[PDB]
């Protein structure tokens, strides 16, 4: 075990005030991790108090001595991104061939865009008359709060704080109590490199409490989110009921991959796993349903039947290892459940759906690569987010049936499209609903584009210019020179 | 007597199929102004299928086809001001010598604004190497619906969906059950303006009934609400729980205006009674709570007296009339119980606090204009917004404590200074917490400058090139060149 | 009667006792004698401009937007009438006139109209006691120099920006096509414009040109036309008064047919990249690269294309090809054409004036095509500004990005083919501010324009030159105590 | 005396093959600080091909590659701040107490705000229609170069090359024949931070030859220049006589300082005193046209002279020494022809007039803190620039006039107001003719703030994100999805 994990609170960690607790386990073992306080109601109380002050001091300096300071956590990351990694790898099940390569790295990459930007975040000024105009302020909005999901935990925190603490904010951050560890770690690299105390306060608890307590304060002022449909519902039904709060959610999605007949299949296979088995299956933005020409399709699924070949599972820390478990064992019977109905419903089982077993394997939440094919606009393992691995192959006949069909479902997030032909790519893309367009690739979210989702797959947006704006409020102020008329 | 007034869906009136009415009455003689037809669920889901349709039309056209559609709809408003002024003063009670000049002129010049902006917007394009770059589109949300109050009826219904429709979506609009006439009228002029069908759609009705289905329903991609805070509440909780939905909200406020102590007391009681008096006090950004220096209280109660006895209720068609009574008899009283809380609590009323009585005002819901002065922070009347003309007048020191008050608030709406000193002005305001700052002046909203609220007082902004941008969504593309490489 | 000079809202005569004469290039008979403004003309207009500047710049942007959207509506109700106008001063065919030249410039107008009341400066916050907003002044008086192959769409394109940032621009026309931009100047004036804000003063670049650019009190030039009268502008500016100067030069663009190309769409890209308005357009894709083992077969659909041409009666529906715009142009052109024959290219078609009733008093010039060129010849190298298409084989892409990229000028480029990644990573390599991919020639009013090495300087059309057309001032307010060293 | 200096060119110092040197001299000593080699035609060449080819290499690398090479390059230069500061006031004479705090530190501010912008550097998407939409890309330059001047050598060369730089081109720089030392050290730095061979290039030179070769060369692609207007003609007329390029320029000016009635007059002449013997009035910016209302004119002049009474000249590296020495000899000679001509002219003498004199001061080009008044519009000291300790008292009646004196000038450069009011300072500033305004301060120069003439004081602006912007040129891209239609 770790030693018992405590809130962080105004540059320090103190232990809560709530006589709770829950357990982190790690998913390749079913071990403990650590014990983890939970914030309770006061506990947040003290966080916002805490939060209030230091964002007083961290708006008050200049825009510069704010880049410099986020600038200089990103070299405390950059130097620490394997301690990070592996610290990640056993809170997640993720291999450290990707926490090393992938989560710290990006999470960085948008903390160390936004600390540039922060110079450039400038109001407006509107001339009226002679005798009157309007400047704009890009105001911090004050306390805002994170909350976290379990699948790129330290990605995530980095995403919420970067745009809210480059705008002038302080931000609570409620990392998933699937995975709060990573989250601790990095408020002690915050304020190591000069953040003031307050401005960044990581409160670990249950959803069902803690979160739903940093949605109901009064003096929070926005709510980022990320997870499932489900949960962001009730998030944003409690910020409504309690206190009117600006809300941000991503909320994963049914990302379709359109494969076109001009499409060289050994790229359109690729693209497929990497859409599909990265992180276990376990994200957002993933490729699960893949349309492919009806022409093509036994070739294909030959192709992805051989790269499924080369995925490696085994010890996380192993350099050639690919794969991992599923993030919790709960996790695991949930997936489980859906590819029990994928059987059912008669989807052609090409491999995989069951757990893996052996040595090494029976004691973590282990799903085996999974591939349907003959799927059906229909069934559940269609139309429902799996976040496992789980891929879905469904034929089509032409370029509007399938538009059509990427399109009718409630989800938004991402979709892309394999074509090495100037108009259908962008001809089809740009017909498509989702918020995250990939032409010839699959995954790459640079910290220069704003991503989120359509439809019930978000509201808001991060990373890009617009995500530093949107940690701001606007206020207009008209100075008016001339002499003011009343009509009493 | 007009007719019975319709649903308008799809270019033309149409029976609603819900078997329900309601009335709308003139406040200011409680005359039956219509009977109007009230849209049941079915009917907002065959509006939704016209809006579908009709936006499809709408955004395949050029930008500047439609910037000409909606030009020539600017052109239809002028030509019909006063016709469409002398129906809102009917329907709302305010007094022509405001509707005639402010609801109409200042509605259309939002339209015009956008209008001229619909070929500027743009997205972006982001070079991430030779063999890759990224551009963004702003797309339509498609359908979205404005929820609109009774006190700016068509203003209300031109800011909301002149940006929408700019941006390429199709609105659904719900006025007011206590003020529908003017939205009526405004979907014929869009129509008659080249409005493709479908694009703008009313519907009359009841808040728990109609605006409930428009929150609810599955494809409308945002709501705009303009109204109280308990109604926003159940708008934003459907809203999420029903079918993600971005939402926008303006909910009003407790707004403060600050007379500092080098303020001249004659533009200072201009002002504080152009923030509290115009249309009978019923505006959302209206300076409820008014701070003045104690060593200038007195002389400024005197002056208020004497701008008071200017107030001239009466016939709402005659050119000197500037109060009216208030939209309702429901709303009349809430605002005579808060005037009973202002007595009971030891507030000194100094003129009004009462019903008019006598021939032309028995039938009205008229309330004459109310200034209580020594007021203190705790008093309901001075939490509270009263969207009456109830001014209160607020005794203070010293500029931290005029300012540390002005902020105590859950509201965040508008807030205004009063001083001729160049550091004391842009110094108060910088510290407001409020969206809309007045200095030397009060009420005026160009249409090149967002406004909305902090804190309870809102979500999002309405005006400025912003809330054109609002009413899109941004898909990011990604155009990979270089070969794409799987770790599988 | 002389055509007068247009100053502060009225046709006023010239001061200075000169004239020139407009002909009609189809005839060859004087279309109208033209008073040509002298130095005290310039100087009243300078007068005038600064008056009616300081008005428009007072009205708020709604104003001015209504006022340039009113001389809109009246473009389009005039558009027949304007567009036979400029045939008779061009030579363009009424069939391009009436379709292109008033609509893309009413475009432009209609455009920056829209775009006024966003015209916004900034604020920036420095600490709590201090900040900084900015405004986006107008620049005062400006001054455009516009050419003859587009003469209304050219006056549109300069003072759309211009007035719509709040200057006012005086404007002198080519002395080739002075009519339309007189007219343009009363309508302006009909559209509630204020008496000043765009003056018109016709003549010769060597006199009117040269006051214009040397007056003090000019805050910008914007010219369009040729690199040799664009130095000498550039020149007396720099000898004169400080301005900023915005500069179209005209090119040698490249036209790129790739490997697997439709030839029937690349051959229909190459004619409209070369022919429309007798050959005329700045952005021209005179020289077009094909690949070697599609050079017979594209030569062919040349050939075939430009057979069907329809010279003739201007005014005829279906004329599509008009005479240059003046005599001396086409002895130019028709010089350049013999260069081609004695340096060894090879005559495809065309090559001499056009002959036989109705074109024997006009100043036609075939629509002519060159084949087997080199880089090194001149009629590669130089641009001619008439209907010459230069044909080039080439064998590899990085053979022909070289070779389209080895040039001074830099106006415009063209790809045609059909796959993603040949399109914009061609695209991309190329050294021209203008690229069309699979088509060619349309400006957009969104779309900034202008050249990059020595095609121009600056940019028209797009936000950007509605910016281009203000200056910025930067105000800081200090509101804590001013600390002094001494 | 130092080693003779060479060129700077593709990351090494390197012999000039001109055959030339000139000498750069102590203006404190009259000593010879330097021999220096002088770049000539040939290594002009030699330069541009270096810097073509580095310049490739630069804008190959992302975005925040060279973001951090330029961040790599701020943080040497807060390093050996000290030591190029010392080497800064042994060449242009002025005090260690301004070039240690003002002259390296602005200049690595504006390196480091454009080092953090380069992410944000977009180009735009517009929809044409459904077939059809553009996009810019925002492409480098190429090869610009700059040319210095003598007042502030270092400063300029780094608000000249962190834009030409964060943009992706390389820049050839020419410094000051009368100050080339610091330039040199800067080009060793920007290789230190890992800056690519040839991306920065330094040639001193004479301008008559070094400067118009570079002015003439055909692959430059943009001239930006810092001097005077003669200069500037010259370097105008050269750069488009030989290939046309885009030039930036900055030239100086006759700034006023208007004085309004009910400014303390404390705080104006503190103002004026910093508006003119900073850098001992060798600042383009300086505020040389006093104005003061006649009712207070002699009680300012009185506060001018106490404070010129209080101006320490002494040794250059004393901490308390606040004015020093003109950077020449040849440029003192021309600021006492300017004094003569006010003497002869009328124009009364407050104070100074002559050189200093004495142990310490005889061997250096010394002018005395030098203030005229009863100065009239005419004078020649009131209508050209002097660029020495020459401040110009002028009274005025009324506020109509004194704008209209103020803006009676062929300069534009700077301005400001000194008053307590609002309505006065803003009013006043927005009829300035001038690029760079200051309300209750002078001098300040942010790193965002863009700064710049009006009329015959510059053309282009240098700082703020537009300078970046005016480093590229933007390429405009129609992709045509549709069917291509010929009229032929
Ligand atoms: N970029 C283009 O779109 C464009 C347009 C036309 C021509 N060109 C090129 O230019 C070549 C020469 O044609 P051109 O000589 O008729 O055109 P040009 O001299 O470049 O005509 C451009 C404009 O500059 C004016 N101008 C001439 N000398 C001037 C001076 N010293 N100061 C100020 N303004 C002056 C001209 O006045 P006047 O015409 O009254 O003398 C005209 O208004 C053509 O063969 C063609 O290659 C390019
Ligand atoms: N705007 C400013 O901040 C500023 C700065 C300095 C001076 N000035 C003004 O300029 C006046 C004259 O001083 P100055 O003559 O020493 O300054 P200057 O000539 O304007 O110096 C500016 C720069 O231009 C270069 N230069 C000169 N002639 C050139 C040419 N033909 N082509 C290219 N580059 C050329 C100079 O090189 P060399 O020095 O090697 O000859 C120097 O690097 C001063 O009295 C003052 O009024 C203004
Ligand atoms: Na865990
Ligand atoms: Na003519």
């Amino acid at each position: 075990r770790m030693a018992e994990q405590q809130l962080y609170i105004h540059g320090k960690f103190v232990a809560a005030t709530s006589g709770k607790t829950f357990e982190t386990i790690n998913p390749a073992t079913g071990e403990v991790l650590a014990t983890v306080q939970a914030a309770g109601r006061e506990d947040v109380d003290r966080a916002v108090k805490s939060a209030q002050q230091g964002q007083k001091v961290w708006a008050a300096m200049s825009a510069m001595a704010r880049s410099r300071i986020l600038r200089k956590a990103v070299d405390i990351l950059r130097e620490r991104n394997d301690e990070l990694a592996r610290l990640e790898t056993l809170d997640t099940g993720k291999p450290l061939s990707e926490t090393a390569a992938v989560d710290i790295v990006t999470g960085a990459d948008v903390l160390e865009y936004y600390a540039g930007l922060i110079p450039a975040l400038e109001g407006s000024q509107i001339p009226l008359r002679d005798s009157s105009f309007v400047y704009t302020r890009r105001e911090p909005l004050g306390v805002v709060a994170g909350i976290g999901a379990w699948n790129y935990p330290i990605q995530i925190a980095l995403w919420k704080s970067a745009p809210a603490l480059a705008a002038g904010n302080a931000m609570i951050f409620k990392p998933s109590e699937v995975t709060p560890l990573t989250a601790l770690k990095l408020a002690e690299i915050y304020r190591e490199a000069g953040l003031p105390d307050g401005v960044f306060n990581v409160l670990p608890g249950i959803g069902a409490e803690t979160g739903q307590y940093l949605t109901e304060h009064p003096d929070i002022a926005k709510i980022s989110f990320t997870g499932g449909v489900a949960s962001g519902k009730k998030v944003m039904a409690n910020s409504a009921a309690s206190s009117l709060k600006e809300v941000t959610m991503e909320l994963g999605g049914k990302s379709p991959l359109i494969i076109a007949e001009d499409a060289n299949l050994d790229l359109a296979a690729d693209i497929a796993m990497m859409a599909n088995f990265y992180s276990s299956g376990q994200v957002c933005t993933n490729g699960t349903r893949v349309f492919v020409p009806a022409k093509f399709k036994a070739e294909f699924e030959h192709k992805i039947l051989e790269r499924v070949g080369r995925i490696r599972a085994g010890d996380l820390f192993a350099d050639d290892t690919n794969f991992g478990p599923l993030v919790s064992f709960p996790h695991r019977q949930n997936v489980l459940r859906y590819i029990e109905s994928g059987k059912s419903e008669g989807a052609r089982l090409l491999c995989g759906g069951d757990v893996l077993k052996g040595e090494g394997f029976d004691n973590g939440a282990w799903v085996a690569p999974t591939v349907f094919t003959d799927c059906t606009d229909d069934m559940t393992i269609v139309r429902e987010e799996i976040f496992g691995p789980v891929m879905s192959i469904l034929s089509y006949d032409d370029e509007a049936e399938v538009i059509r069909r990427a399109n009718a479902t409630e989800y938004g997030l991402a979709a892309g499209v394999v074509t090495p032909d100037l108009n259908r790519a962008h001809r089809i893309i740009h017909q498509l609903e989702a918020g995250i367009c990939w032409i010839n690739s699959w995954g790459e979210s640079p910290a220069e584009m704003p991503v989120g989702g359509y439809k019930h797959s978000g509201i808001g947006r991060e990373n890009g210019v617009m995500t530093l704006q949107s940690y701001t409020q606007v206020k207009s102020i008209q100075v008016e020179m001339g002499p003011f008329q009343s009509i009493f």
